[PDB]
């Protein structure tokens, strides 16, 4: 009736999104941390838990008691983890990237299929207010026949990069890959894929800027979209149907609050502001037209951790499926294979 | 003095966006009207200003008094008929589409250059208020090095566009010229195009949806777009630089004026609704934020007229360029060349 987990890296990714989650659910069980170079005033109140520290690696592999493990360590690391951990005989929850490559994703999904256990990347971002708001909308079918989605990621911060570096380093691949999930885990796996993908500041620089479009024939599109000079924003969600449409401003807020010491089991955590309520517009049935808010979902990463409990202990689908880590893995590095303006059509 | 203008065609086009503007104007005299089947009811009030029909085009274009003429017949037609006009020695304004090919469009600016005598297509649009307002924001510099301008023209008219027809029938020809043309006279010429042109209700029927990016280096880029299910409106025009942005809702309603019985002598006529002026968010260079709104610059397609005078009387620079109008039409043609969504390589 609980499960008793662990975690590869005690980073600060570790630390901002994973266990203030995990710690106020008693439908988990943290026992042992695994850090080569722990911290001692941070694990501090961890130990205090009853949480179990350690720079021995197998000291958690071994033990017999866990059953999960989440690795947020350093991108290069997370592919040689997940493998010695789907091998210890335990489901494995990763961080971006999931792995260096589509070929290796392939290997630890078909390894998770061998030990029978359940592989997964992190995908925490399908629990934003914004995008939870955007997602009911959408299965009501309030708008009817959807033929586009705009979904954002943008900030202000002109000339923050400026240096090179690899496509691992980039935007796409740091906020698209979240973007693209969710929708992804939405609409399914597209027919082809624009991509315009590039540093608007600096030519040779990483990409810190992005417009990709995922096609679904030729009714539909999802665009993902990243800029670091926006000053205006445009909605965090914009949709459109053959009924009417949504439009939504303002994003999740859990990240900015736990940035600000306020925990997850803190009230009012991850409400969204009424100012910033989406809004619907659409024409019934009598062809009457209708305006209201959409009182946006509670925002809730931890509920990824809930996900995880089902499968685990109720068997339920597992909320990631291979399918979509996989499609969404084939498109962000396809996006790399031509130079950027390029098209792309999905393996089929 | 003043120009001696006439017009080859007397329908709905003519009677809507030149008459309506060139009639009050005292530095434009309109003589002659050509037109095979006239209208006695509507050339009664002319008539008795002083203009005078005809069905026969050898008297509009043998006049030598008559410098100036537009062609407002059918789109067919507009390649001979402008010709004839170069021919016969005069300065011609031609309505959209200009000429049936490149090819063709090439060869009037020529002859045009040959007779010596001005050439161009009718366009009226970069006289829009809100186009203006966006314009003069980018001629100040506000917003530092531009990153990116978004241009739309939606409708919601969900099941209007279901039949198939020539390319020239769909929404990027007949509405993309006038986004795109606008764009093309303050950017200039890009370096390549992306286009998603499409129909996301009936695939084959005339298209009915576009998405198009100019992209201009590294840096900047311009998506002119269309679609015909779109109950909330994107804002007109969007731009963001390296120090700010500007956001403007609400499109020029000369239109909407002129189709209520509403003459440009009118008050008030294309002053914008200070709910819609556009407004930018920019920061000085001492850091400061600066919000205000722009008063959105008086929209008046007459001015199209005002330029050809000053080209004519005054010797001054003539509006629409050989390059901006070839350009135009060779990205128009250029997106049907293939398979949407596609890819597109600039010369020059």
């Amino acid at each position: 009736m609980t499960v008793k987990m662990g975690f590869i890296g005690f980073g600060k990714s570790a630390n901002r999104y994973h266990l203030p989650y995990v710690m106020i659910r008693e439908t988990l069980e943290v026992k042992t941390i695994f850090d080569l170079h722990v911290n001692e005033k941070a694990a501090a109140p961890f130990k205090e838990k009853g949480v179990n520290f350690t720079a021995d690696l197998n000291e958690l592999l071994t033990d017999p008691e866990i059953e999960l493990i989440t690795i947020c360590t350093p991108a290069h690391t997370h592919y040689d983890l997940a493998k010695q951990a789907i091998l210890a005989g335990k489901s494995v929850i990763v961080e971006k990237p999931f792995c260096d490559t589509l070929e290796h994703a392939e290997e630890l999904f078909a390894l998770g299929q061998e030990k029978g256990v359940v592989v997964m990347p992190y995908q925490n971002r399908r629990f934003d207010g914004d995008y939870l708001a955007m997602k009911q909308v959408v299965e009501q079918g309030f708008l009817g026949e959807i033929n586009e989605v705009e979904t954002h990621i943008d900030y202000y911060r002109p000339g923050s990069i400026t240096e090179q570096g690899p496509k691992e380093n980039g935007s796409f691949y740091g906020l698209g890959i979240h973007l693209m999930d969710r929708m992804i885990a939405l609409f399914g796996r597209p027919d082809q894929v624009t991509y315009d993908i590039r540093n608007n500041e600096v030519s040779e620089a990483v990409d810190n800027y992005f417009d990709v479009d995922l096609h679904y024939g030729s009714k539909l599109k999802v665009k993902v979209k990243t800029n670091h000079s926006v000053a205006s924003p445009y909605p965090r969600f914009i949709v459109h149907g053959s009924n009417g449409s949504f439009i939504k401003y303002g994003e999740d807020q859990q990240e900015n609050d736990l940035k600000a010491g306020i925990m997850p089991d803190a009230p009012g955590f991850g409400e969204d502001s009424p100012m910033y309520y989406g809004e619907v517009t659409y024409r019934n049935g009598n062809g009457d037209w209708i305006k209201k808010q959409i009182k946006t979902p509670v925002g809730d990463y931890g509920r990824y951790y809930d996900a995880v409990y089902e499968t685990l202990k109720n068997g339920a689908p597992q909320l990631v499926t291979k399918e979509q880590a996989l499609t969404n893995i084939e498109i962000l590095e396809a996006g790399f294979l031509n130079p950027s303006p390029s098209v792309y059509h999905l393996k089929e």
